[PDB]
């Protein structure tokens, strides 16, 4: 199989997401609607069920609707089983589980999006029209509880596979979290409290620990493709790692968290959790430039080229990164007007780097400012809207042409309304031109590109008023008009390939596990892959896609390369994580570590997990407020199971680290709970 196919759930690259929200896409199937309260059959009380369902996806997956807009991926919301109860609402009148978010029970399904079977259903359904399946899982919370009154609501009852484990009152187990609700106030506060009055799951907690392992593995045992992780700012990096580590070691899928960026934000915390958990991120600096730039005039081309160029350096996986212009939170991308910026946003993102997704409506150009108004039902299934041919002549080029999917990308003309920018993957090219100006046209001159020699017509046909160009054999392009609100898409696919890694997947794995390299011109005939310089236990090879076994090298990060049987060697794929075992949740305390302004502490040890012993990659700053408070610092940290670690605390700041004397502090880890390790700062 190919890098392309339907089966490769460790690369996303090449696919079109296309976001449902289940309850407001299409009713297959009437008889499964709630009854009473919980239900809207006019579909216009927007915090009700609709009654939108598992068998309305497939309906559209079997007409055709979906496949005919080059979408190969669909992603659905939570399908665990989510609360009964209708809350009170002064605005929408009751407010309901329709969105999946508020979970009962992750090991069953939510009855009114279908049971198993038919999840199983659409499952198949997708694959046999070569779409993956890509779910919500949202670890993060129950549902909505009062400890004080246990009354309302479900009081966030947890159930598994129908046994009660407990609920938000009376939590003698200690399931969830007791600490308020978070004000966003710091990452930790963020971590450890409520968001908004969701009971707070407890992952630290053994028992949930074990469970939400065994949760995430019934889903994996339906066949998903993929998941997205709700609210990861929302819960410790180090859980989230471990949790990652037990879906990678036991069938591994594309996994990518939400992590909200707001317009201009900046958070090195972002940054470092798509780096190092194991997931990859939905793509929000992404996302909110391009809002910024094609639908609400607050940046220029210039904005949106420093975008590219600062997440390419700034993200490890830039491949991986989960693209969007709109979604069930945000403002829907049209806000009336001409549909020509939709248009441009599409094309953008859809011939741009990462893995696309398209919120659904947004190829009929539904409208809806907020939450919930940005979730109407599914307005129409129009194939002749220039949105939505838009999206079918683009998505299948991320198939078709590996500098779409994999390439790096590079500014080739720029002003403050057009971009020009090339995707390059070896000989293979593309090369789009925008201008987001809807009333002026610009002149083209000085362009340059690595197309080869010849005329170019317009991939997209005029559709978006393209037009042809011509190219010399130094790549200088004949000048030409870029019409107001000109989009236009050229390329080149080479007929022949020297070996060329597009993406590696997953990039956190260990000894014996199997990663799988995808790109072009490996060869026919088995060759080498290298970790470092240490090769693999090749497990199948094709032109497009090796796997391969991870030899047991030292832990720690390799850059993958590949030598073909005639003794080619590709570029190297950097940074692939080799743990150094099986992952386990373990609470690191630390007492009486007093600091200075600006003096943080921070742990290292003697484990790649812990940094081996390098203090500029030491696990931190650590947490002083929710669980302990200052001078007790705490942190969880993903560990390997069974393992005697020697560590030690820092404090530092800018000046001088200072590292605790004495000797080294020791623990074995836990061979499968979570566990606590708690010490006293040796001077
Ligand atoms: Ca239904
Ligand atoms: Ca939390």
């Amino acid at each position: 199989a190919s890098d392309t196919a339907v089966s490769n759930v460790v690369n996303y690259s090449t696919d079109v997401i296309y976001q449902i929200v289940t309850d407001r896409f299409v009713d297959g199937n009437t008889s499964n609607n709630p009854t009473g309260d919980l239900y809207d059959p006019t579909h216009t009380s927007l915090k009700k069920y609709f009654g939108g369902d598992w068998q309305g996806i497939i309906n559209k997956i079997n007409d055709g609707y979906l496949t005919g807009m080059g979408v190969t991926a669909i992603w659905i919301p939570q399908p665990v089983e989510n609360i009964y109860a209708v809350l009170p609402d002064s605005t929408f009148g009751g407010s309901t589980s329709y969105h999946g978010y508020w979970a009962r029970d992750f090991k069953r399904t939510n009855p009114y999006f279908g049971s198993f079977t038919d999840f199983q259903n659409l499952i198949n359904t997708a694959h046999a029209h070569n779409i993956k399946v890509i779910i919500d899982f949202a670890p993060n919370h129950t549902s909505p509880a009062s400890e004080t009154d246990p009354t309302y609501a479900e009081n966030g009852r947890l159930y598994d596979n129908g046994t009660l484990l407990g609920g938000y009152t009376n939590d003698t187990n200690g399931y969830f979290h007791h600490y308020g609700g978070t004000d966003f106030s710091s990452y930790e506060d963020g971590i450890y409290r409520n968001l908004f009055d969701l009971a707070d799951l407890n992952q630290q907690n053994s028992t949930i620990d074990s469970y939400l392992k065994s949760a995430i593995k019934v889903w994996l045992d339906m066949g998903i493709d993929g998941i997205r992780l709700d609210a990861v700012k929302h819960m410790p990096f180090g859980w989230q790692k471990n949790f990652m580590d037990s879906i990678l070691s036991y069938r591994p899928v594309f996994t990518f968290g939400e992590w909200f960026l707001g317009t201009n934000e900046i958070d090195v915390n972002n940054t470092y959790f798509a780096n190092e958990s194991g997931m990859s991120l939905l793509d929000f600096r992404f996302s909110q430039k391009v809002r910024q730039v094609f639908r609400d005039n607050t940046d220029t081309m210039y904005g949106l080229d420093s975008m590219i160029q600062s997440t390419a350096s700034d993200y490890n996986f830039i491949n991986d990164m989960v693209t969007f212009i709109d979604n069930h939170d945000m403002d829907r991308f049209y806000n009336g007007g001409s549909t020509r910026p939709v248009e441009q946003a599409l094309a953008f993102t859809l011939t741009s780097r990462g893995v696309p997704a398209i919120y659904y409506g947004t190829e009929q150009y539904m409208t809806g400012n907020g939450d919930p108004y940005n979730r109407a039902m599914m307005t129409s299934f129009n194939t002749s809207t220039t949105a939505y041919n838009v999206i079918k002549k683009l998505a299948p080029l991320r198939k078709s042409n590996p500098a779409i999917a994999y390439g790096t990308t590079q500014q080739r003309w720029i002003n403050n309304d057009v971009y020009i920018y090339e995707r390059k993957f070896g000989n293979n090219v593309a090369l789009v031109a925008i201008n987001r100006n809807l009333s002026t046209s610009y002149n083209i001159t000085g362009l340059y590109t690595a197309l080869p020699a010849g005329t170019y017509t317009d991939v997209l046909g005029g559709l978006l008023n393209g037009n042809s160009i011509s190219v010399a054999s130094d790549g200088s392009v004949t000048p030409f008009t870029l019409s107001a609100g000109e989009v236009a898409v050229w390329q080149y696919v080479s007929s022949s390939n020297s070996p060329l890694i597009g993406h590696v997947g997953p990039t956190m794995t260990k000894a014996g596990q199997t990663i799988t390299i995808d790109g072009r011109g490996f060869g026919t005939t088995s060759g080498q892959v290298l970790f470092g310089s240490t090769a693999g236990t090749i497990v199948s090879w094709d032109d497009t896609e090796v796997k391969v076994k991870v030899p047991s090298v030292t832990p720690g990060k390799y850059n993958i390369s590949l030598k073909t049987s005639s003794g080619a060697t590709s570029n190297t794929y950097n940074n692939i994580n080799i743990l150094t075992g099986n992952q386990i949740c373990v609470r690191f305390v630390v007492n009486n570590a007093s600091t200075v302004y600006g003096e943080n502490v921070y742990l290292t040890g003697n484990v790649a997990e812990l940094g081996n012993w390098d203090t500029s990659k030491a696990i931190g700053p650590m947490f002083n407020q929710v669980v302990y408070q200052y001078p007790t610092w705490y942190y969880d940290v993903s560990v390997p199971a069974g393992t005697t670690i020697q560590f030690k605390f820092i404090k530092k700041n800018g000046n001088t680290i200072t590292w605790e004397g004495g000797s080294n502090h020791t623990y074995t880890v836990p061979s499968s709970s979570t566990g606590t390790v708690i010490v006293n700062w040796q001077q």
